[PDB]
């Protein structure tokens, strides 16, 4: 529907983000998250998408990690 | 300072959330993500708060759970 700003937690982020580029056409930026510490580098992946292209990424997180997981802002 | 949104993962999450309510009287809700699968729960807390603030939550973080992080809107 209306688009919504995503965020995916994943050890796998790398993979999930390519995959969402090449087959889902997805433009995704890779946002560094603030940590307990500042070494402690976490990156996330941020997305902006129709309602409709989640479930089709959740979809993907099913392939490649089960524990990923997503914040719908 | 202005306020901005922000969530924090971690597995310690219901300590943090109620060491952030006693002693520094934040509000926050426990928002819950759309993981991979629906049976894999995995909760958020959700923060609205000033960027001074950020920085003591930062440093509840070392204090708890030093893999924790945030994800600032």
């Amino acid at each position: 529907d209306q688009q919504t700003m995503v965020y995916i937690v994943s050890a796998k982020r790398k993979i999930i983000a390519d995959r969402m580029l090449q087959e889902l056409d997805l433009g995704v930026t890779m946002l560094q998250a603030v940590g307990a510490y500042k070494n402690n580098e976490t990156e996330v992946i941020m997305c902006v998408m129709r309602k409709a292209t989640l479930v089709k990424v959740r979809n993907l997180l099913k392939e490649v990690d089960p524990d990923a997981f997503m914040i719908v802002s």
